[PDB]
């Protein structure tokens, strides 16, 4: 298994500076020519010549059209063609090669493929070698010219990268199309499609230019009226990398398409992006709310690739969070600004500090720039993605917008139209660092190690204030436990965004402020402060670090109440409710210990209840914020805090909390859940797909989660209220009246009307799937058979196998059933997914990844499924690396 080092990076001895391709679609196979125009680089030192090639069957191979003979001038093992050196020309020559493969069987889902009745390429990372010979490398810049043939009934449509020049018939039916792309582009960002395509189209034209621009979205003929919202969101995107960092797009038109079968959520090929269906499909009737938002966070990081990534590309894949880590910080400026809700920004810290910080303390842990690899397919984590993310939108926190501003320009001045590595974006914005700080010593150096170090940095407080002096202290300090990457883990650059409250009448003592701590710990003095303050600290989130506040309960309320920071308002609620958490866990597991007949519970502090009451019945404040504060934090951010947890323990602590807050509260949740129903459920707009809400899904949302804590505490005839909310037009709506209506006896009469409701449209089916999945039954294994027989049977579209089981796996109290039920069942969906699909059975791994963070017992039961899936004789690649660096073996 071969391993793939950083620092081993070196130039090929080749160049390849034409691709010119045929692509034969047929019924049974597809035929694949291709003529390479090549060149000798200068780094050459005689080498065989050596491509990538995986699955290909060879029909013939030539150089300079004199045939090759297999065995005498190149052998080939399904994985490398191999040309001996002395037949490789010492100039300029054209290789060329004839090759069957099969989209239709396959259903990996990456190369070529059919999706359903479209035919679609998936390229990234090394995908490109499963279609034909190729040095697959991004750094192999190369002109493509590409012809594509097909059967005209069956594939009308016919896409690739760049201008189609030429459409032509062909006897016996067949038809064809010539895409030219005379820029430069990596081959991961190749891509073709054929297909019965149908589509809604715009104009756009760019701010400076003036080009028009064609915008075409696609789907297949029965999905083609949700396309509606995707198109709005391009131009969103487009009218957005305008106006905030000034770049237009340099194409004449830009392709989205949207298909069944995908891996992940989109893919951002040159001028033809593809989609995951439910990322760029959406309908009011069809849809629940959370599509709006995906469709536009996954259509503007599609776009805004086209310079962070396209334009300016990668050396190597060890560079990935350069293109991806920026891309999804671009992507989130743009969200926060379309949106202009509190609850972007704060959802995407919750994934954060709950998906990526478990990624980080496990066995998995990886800096955004890894080391090595084994398996591109594995490379595109949490890590490289949402950490990359807050390490690039760190640049911005430091330098303020306007120098961030002039880092960007210089690193897309200076790198446009070729590769780069994470250190050429640290120099661009050093540039502006030295401008920001007036003088030309000023450095970023120790800024890189947020791309080579792992972990997560816990940064604590401790506070002084002399009111004779008026003068007020913040001591800080920082620390990164060691792991497998760094025995002695170094100091970062870790900028933090400080107010200080007035806890008298809660205004701000002093200005917009940014400490920088760049040592183990630091003392910041803050002088004329004529009160003793609150601190309200990493306002906006801003570090991806463990924030220890050291702040009381009292202190925490009054951010809670009367900060102006949103995460810190919704970090001080999280810290208390951790501190109850972990006092309650502990008295639940000390009773569990000893077999205790009777013990006492801390009972929810009082003031902090009266603080979220205080909070919801204020006519002011924001529904998504309130849905925020009266929800728990997540189980798998609870886990980060807690060793060998007791997940049933856990679940009791959860359900006490809840039932304390509810007891006191459940009037005023209920009185919320009538008055907001006329603003939520406005059907003013629910015909027009170009109007989307933000404010209004919050409510919505807000709604949804009362309802969801009314029903489970059995509030006197709430019932009423379920069967009444089945019966809303929204499918957030009634699909949540099925999951709430799990307490009671007619879940499997809104089981059946909202399978009726769903069952006609692809997506809506899906989202119904995860509804019943994560529905707190008491016979959910029961219920996962049914949905296996009746519904989801033996499809291989993963967007049907994760709806089935990824919902299920976060139900704390019967996924982690002590029997290992759930492990087993979970397992076993991985190892039948694995023979068709390795990258999506990877997936479905995810629920094992704090397997040695459960208690002994959990442990066990997990690391024997691990083991057992290892040992499975026809393991893919991806799973085997996956499971052994998991399992520490
Ligand atoms: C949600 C968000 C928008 C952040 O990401 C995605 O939807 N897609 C990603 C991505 O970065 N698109 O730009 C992405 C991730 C992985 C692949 C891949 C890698 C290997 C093989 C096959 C596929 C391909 C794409
Ligand atoms: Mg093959
Ligand atoms: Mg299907
Ligand atoms: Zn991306």
């Amino acid at each position: 298994p071969k391993i793939h080092y950083r620092k081993d990076y070196k130039p090929s001895g080749f160049i390849i500076n034409q691709v010119t391709l045929n692509i034969n679609i047929h019924d049974q196979e597809t035929i694949v020519r291709s003529v390479l125009d090549m060149d000798i680089s200068k780094h050459n030192v005689g080498e065989d010549l050596v491509f990538d090639g995986v699955g290909l069957k060879i029909n013939e191979i030539s150089i300079n059209n004199k045939k090759l003979v297999e065995g005498e001038e190149y052998t080939y093992d399904n994985e490398f063609l191999t040309i001996f050196s002395k037949f490789v020309p010492k100039s300029k020559f054209a290789f060329s090669s004839e090759v069957i493969i099969h989209p239709e069987t396959n259903y990996a889902l990456t190369g070529l493929y059919k999706s359903k009745n479209i035919i679609v390429s998936q390229c990234e990372a090394t995908g490109f070698r499963r279609i034909t010979f190729f040095i697959d490398r991004p750094d192999m810049m190369a002109k493509y010219d590409v012809t594509v043939t097909a059967d005209k009934e069956k594939y009308p449509v016919l896409l690739s990268n760049g201008d189609k020049v030429n459409e032509f018939e062909i006897p016996g039916g067949r038809h064809g199309a010539r895409f030219n792309d005379p820029p430069l582009k990596p081959c991961y960002l190749f891509a073709v499609v054929a297909g019965d395509l149908k589509h809604l189209s715009a104009t756009y034209i760019t701010k400076y230019t003036k080009k028009k621009v064609e915008l075409y979205v696609f789907s297949e003929e029965k999905y083609v009226s949700k396309l509606q919202w995707a198109l709005e969101c391009l131009k969103k995107s487009m009218a957005f990398d305008e106006d905030y960092f000034g770049l237009e797009y340099d194409l004449s038109r830009l392709n989205l398409v949207a298909v069944s079968d995908f891996n992940v959520g989109a893919m951002e090929n040159k001028g033809l992006n593809i989609f995951n269906a439910n990322s760029l499909l959406a309908s009011k009737k069809n849809s629940i709310d959370f599509s709006y938002a995906r469709i536009l966070t996954v259509v503007g990081h599609e776009y805004f690739h086209q310079y962070t990534g396209n334009r300016v590309t990668l050396r190597d894949w060890f560079q990935l969070t350069l293109k991806e880590g920026l891309t999804v910080h671009r992507e989130n400026l743009f969200s926060e600004e379309m949106t202009k809700t509190v609850t972007t920004r704060l959802s995407h810290v919750d994934l954060l500090r709950s998906v990526q910080f478990l990624e980080d303390s496990s066995p998995l842990s990886h800096p955004i720039r890894p080391e090595s690899y084994v398996s591109m397919e594995n490379f595109y984590t949490t890590t490289v993605y949402d950490k990359g993310s807050e390490v690039m939108r760190m640049y911005l926190t430091i330098l303020g917008e306007e120098y961030y501003k002039k880092g960007f320009d210089i690193y897309i001045k200076k790198n446009d139209g070729n590769t780069a590595t994470c250190e050429d974006f640290n120099y661009a914005m050093e540039q502006a660092y030295k401008m920001k700080k007036a003088d030309n010593s000023a450095n970023l150096n120790q800024y890189l190690l947020w791309f080579s170090q792992s972990g997560t940095p816990h940064v604590s407080f401790k506070y002084n204030y002399d009111a004779e002096k008026k003068q007020y202290s913040i001591h800080v300090n920082q620390y990164t436990k060691p792991d497998e990457n760094q025995k002695e883990k170094k100091p970062l650059f870790i900028p933090i965004s400080v107010g200080l409250i007035n806890p008298e009448n809660g205004k701000e003592m002093i200005s917009q402020t940014t400490l920088e701590l760049t040592k183990e710990s630091d003392t910041f003095v803050f002088n004329n402060i004529a009160v003793k303050p609150i601190p309200s600290l990493f306002r906006g989130f801003s570090a991806p670090v463990y924030i220890e506040d050291q702040l009381t309960d009292e202190e925490r309320i009054l951010l809670l109440k009367y900060d102006s920071d949103a995460f810190v308002r919704y970090n001080s609620c999280t810290n208390i409710y951790m501190k109850q958490i972990l006092m309650n866990y502990n008295e639940f597991l000390k009773a569990k210990n000893e077999k205790l007949e009777s013990f006492q519970l801390t009972p929810v502090n009082a003031q902090f209840i009266d603080a979220i009451k205080y909070l919801l019945e204020d006519p002011h404040a924001d529904a998504g914020f309130k849905s925020y504060i009266v929800s728990l934090p997540q189980d798998r951010y609870i886990i980060n805090f807690v060793s060998n947890l007791d997940t049933d323990v856990l679940a009791d602590t959860k359900e006490y909390i809840y039932k304390q807050i509810g007891d006191k509260l459940n009037d005023v949740y209920y009185k919320m859940f009538k008055s907001l129903e006329a603003k939520a459920d406005d059907l003013t707009y629910f015909n027009d797909e170009s109007h989307v809400d933000f404010d209004q899904m919050n409510m919505r949302t807000l709604r949804n989660t009362l309802l969801s804590l009314l029903s489970k505490a059995q509030y006197p005839n709430i019932l009423n209220e379920i069967i009444e909310h089945s019966k809303s037009p929204y499918p957030s709506n009634w699909l949540t009246s099925l999951s709430v209506s799990a307490y009671f006896d007619k879940y499997f009469e809104l089981y059946d009307k909202t399978y009726k409701l769903s069952k006609d449209d692809e997506l809506l089916l899906q989202e119904w799937l995860k509804t019943v999945s994560r529905s707190d039954r008491k016979d959910i294994y029961e219920i996962l058979k049914k949905l296996e027989n009746e519904v989801l049977k033996d499809s291989k579209n993963p967007n049907d196998i994760r709806a089935v089981y990824l919902p299920f796996t976060n139900n704390l109290r019967r996924f982690h059933d002590i029997s290992g039920k759930g492990y087993k069942l979970i397992a076993e969906v991985i190892t039948k997914t694995d023979k068709f699909n390795p990258m999506v059975a990877t997936q479905l791994c995810e629920p094992f990844k704090l397997w040695n963070k459960l208690d002994t017992k959990r442990q066990e039961l997990m690391l024997n499924e691990m083991n057992t899936m290892l040992q499975e004789p026809q393991i893919s690649n991806n799973l085997k690396e996956y499971l052994l660096r998991l399992t520490n073996k």
